Formats: C-alpha cells, structure tokens, sequence
C-alpha cells in the first residue's frame, strides 16, 4: 500500500511475505505482513512488553497487510550464530522469563499462540524477546505447507494436537516452549519430527509411551492405536545435559503428557530456576 515505501524482503512467513517498510506518514521503520478480520482487529487491543505490537490491520482493496513494530533479528538467526559458544544461560533463563511473561499475558485473555517456534520468537539489542504471530493461528489456518509450499514444522507441537483434540487449551504453548527451552541449552532440537507419526514417535522413545497412568483419557483419543510401539522413559539428565536440577524440573514440568497437568505460565514464574533471573544485553551486530 500507498503510505509505505519497502526497503527490504525480511522473509516468507506462513501466511505472507514480510518486508521493512519506512511509513511515510509517522516516518517509522515498520513489519509489513501481506496475509477473521473482527478477530485480527481484537488483538490491536493486547499489548504486552513481550509481544510484538500489532500497529495496525489494512484492509484496502480487500487485501490484508497487518503493519507490526520491527525487531531487528530473530530468535532462530541468533540460535546459529551462537552454534559453538552456545548462548549462556544468564541469557537463556532471562529470554524464558520474559517469554513466560508474554504468554501468562495472553493466556489471561484466552490467547493461544499455538504455532510457538525460534522463528516467530524476535529479539533486540537492548535484551528483550517478542513474541510474533500470536492469535493469527486462530484467525487463519496453521496449515500443512505454507504460501511458497514450505512444510510447517511440526518438531515443537504439542502431543494432545498429535493425537487429534480438537480443543487444545494454552498448555500446548508451554509444550512448545518447554521444546524451545531444551533447544536453547542442547543446542539440538528436541523432537526433530518430520511427519506426524515420527513426531509423536520421537516424542515417546523419549518421554516414554502415554498410558492412563500418566495420562487420563490418551487411549480414546481420536488418533490413539493400540497398536504404538511401548518405549521406556529417558532420564532428563541425558536429555538436558547439562542444565541444573532447577531447569530439569521445570522442563519436565512443561513437558508433561497430561495438559491438565502441565505448569502453566504463571506458576512457571515462581518456579526456584527464575530465583537469580538478570536482564543482559545479547551479543548482536546488524
Ligand atoms: C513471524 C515470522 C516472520 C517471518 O519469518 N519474521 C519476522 N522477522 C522480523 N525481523 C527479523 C529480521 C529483521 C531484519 C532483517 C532480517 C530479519 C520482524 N519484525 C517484525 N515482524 C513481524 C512480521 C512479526 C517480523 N517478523
């Protein structure tokens, strides 16, 4: 549209390509998203630190762009640059706390995100971390392949969508963080799925095979086989090497099979790890 020159391709999203955009008007750098719409235009209204702040929803010409703030780098870049050194886990724990922040703000007016990956996760110089696309899942889709046909990841999904609940609650973004988490420190994916039942069977060489046990309810799941291989639970010490026993028990704690069971964002912020949280400044050039 008209009141913005482009000055960069930043990227295919799922649902469009992403540009820097000068306003010409306000004279901003801008994120300029070309993509339902009572909903698009609710999320105008929540505004956390921790989320990245949807300016405004164009609909000319019956098109859709959705005009956001602009973060000048991602989470998933930084994860790479910071492949050999890893990123330290001062860093690691404040980027956490900030993230738990932004979702118990969402959580708290019935917004999922429900698509949580490094990707959709932006940082700036200062030391904070957005989080991108939150309540569009719900506006449209989460698709299979994107608008260029790129498969969508299914490596961060929680296990409850896997096995076919169509009313998935908040808890399957605490499953994904939980996976962004473990990523953070292994400098490795978690569960690096590349169909859904590999997904899910990665999930359970790991996590063990569900039962009723642990999880009430998973055996009439509409996409529940008595026919899925039993695996035996690992031990989070060799999958988390070499996060402490405060990191462990909280990731399991994200991790649990049961949503009802799983923490939630609030309580994740009194969990003993966050104890010694600081804010530093990130090693970043532009
Ligand atoms: C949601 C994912 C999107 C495309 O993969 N990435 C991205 N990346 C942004 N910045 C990453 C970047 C900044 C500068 C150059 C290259 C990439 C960004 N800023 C605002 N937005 C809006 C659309 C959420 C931004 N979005």
């Amino acid at each position: 549209m008209e009141n913005f020159q482009k000055v960069e391709k930043i990227g295919e999203g799922t649902y469009g390509v992403v540009y820097k955009a000068r306003n010409k008007l306000t004279g901003e750098v801008v994120a300029l998203k070309k993509i339902a719409i009572r909903e698009i235009s609710l999320l105008k209204e929540l505004n956390h630190p921790n989320i990245v702040k949807l300016l405004d929803v164009i609909h000319t010409e019956n098109k859709l762009y959705l005009v956001f703030e602009f973060l000048h780098q991602d989470l998933k870049k930084f994860m790479d640059a910071s492949a050999l050194t890893g990123i330290p886990l001062p860093l690691i724990k404040s980027y956490l706390f900030q993230l738990l922040q932004g979702l118990a703000f969402c959580h708290s007016h019935r917004v999922l995100h429900r698509d949580l990956k490094p990707q959709n996760l932006l940082i700036n110089t200062e030391g904070a971390i957005k989080l991108a696309d939150f309540g569009l899942a719900r506006a449209f889709g989460v698709p299979v392949r994107t608008y260029t046909h790129e498969v969508v990841t299914l490596w961060y999904r929680a296990p409850e969508i896997l096995l076919g609940c169509k009313y998935y609650s908040t808890a399957v973004d605490i499953w994904s963080l939980g996976c962004i988490f473990a990523e953070m420190v292994t400098r490795r994916a978690l569960f690096p799925g590349d169909s859904e039942i590999d997904q899910l069977f990665r999930i359970f060489r790991t996590l063990g095979t569900p039962d009723e046990v642990v999880w009430p309810g998973v055996t009439s799941m509409p996409d529940y086989k008595p026919s899925f291989p039993k695996w035996a639970r690992q031990d989070f010490s060799k999958v988390v090497p070499p996060l402490d026993e405060d990191g462990r028990s909280l990731l399991s704690q994200m991790l649990h099979y049961d949503p009802n069971k799983r923490i939630s964002a609030k309580a994740a912020l009194a969990h003993p790890f966050f104890q010694d949280v600081t804010k530093p400044v990130p090693h970043l050039r532009l």
